[PDB]
């Protein structure tokens, strides 16, 4: 089951730590476009993100 | 003290884990160009890599 647009997830950043990011796009190739709080955007594989609570 | 070209370090990858990578370039802007075992190249800040241990 895929995370949905506008949904918050934990995404990995350059410091090898996870931060909350908002799914801005779900792609057919099995990736997500996510946006961190500071506006930084990145594309990541579904398996590289996880639930956030 | 900066890591040097050809020197190996631990670099962060998309799965938020560290893997051994070879420093292929030391840049004036304080970043490294590193190459993982599988040939994957990425540019990272100095503070985002650590001694290969």
């Amino acid at each position: 089951s895929e995370f949905q647009i506008n949904e918050q997830v934990l995404a990995c950043w350059s410091d090898c730590r996870f931060y909350p990011a908002k799914v801005t796009a779900v792609n057919k190739d099995g990736t997500y476009t996510v946006k961190f709080y500071d506006g930084v955007v990145q594309t990541v594989k579904h398996i590289h993100v996880k639930a956030f609570s």
